[PDB]
């Protein structure tokens, strides 16, 4: 995705309120397989799978328009994307604990993408997808064909 040349139409898209608010993880599916595919061993899988997750999306207190804040509170981790826009690429610390290049993008009007690109190894990327389904935020994570769907409800 790259539309730098003439981005007046895609200047800044404002997050649909469907993705906004605080969501607590209800359940997930095929998460272990995703972890294996992602290259996480048993130890990591013992962490990652047992990590409860709370999503927080809000208008960015940065004081600007269109921007949004998003943090990923878990049991063992914690990440806080201060002031980001969809289609925007910024540096920050992801769940993987490093401070690397990250990009968000509204790919469809019901699915946002979170892509983590490590400064050290940009090939060991990782992508989450924020889909809406019903009154739940449904995350889709796919690696090596392995899709895992994490079902988040509001708080
Ligand atoms: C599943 C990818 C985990 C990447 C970081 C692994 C090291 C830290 C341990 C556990 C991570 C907890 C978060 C798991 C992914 C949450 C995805 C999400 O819903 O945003």
């Amino acid at each position: 995705m790259r539309g730098s040349h003439h981005h007046h139409h895609h200047g800044s898209k404002t997050l649909p309120d469907k993705f906004l608010g605080t969501f607590k993880l209800e359940r997930d599916e095929n998460f272990d397989e995703y972890l294996k595919a992602r290259g996480y061993g048993w130890i990591m899988r013992q962490v990652i799978k047992l990590a409860g997750v709370t999503k927080k999306f809000r208008n960015a207190a940065s004081g600007k328009p269109d921007r949004y804040d998003m943090e990923n509170l878990t049991t063992k981790k914690d990440t806080h994307h201060k002031d980001w826009a969809l289609g925007e690429e910024f540096q920050d610390e992801a769940l993987d604990s490093t401070q690397h290049k990250i990009t968000f993008d509204l790919k469809d009007p019901n699915t946002l993408t979170e892509t983590h690109i490590k400064v050290d190894d940009p090939t060991d990327v990782e992508t989450y997808e924020y889909r809406r389904d019903g009154d739940y935020l449904v995350m889709k994570m796919s690696w090596k064909g392995v899709s895992t769907s994490r079902y988040y409800k509001k708080q």
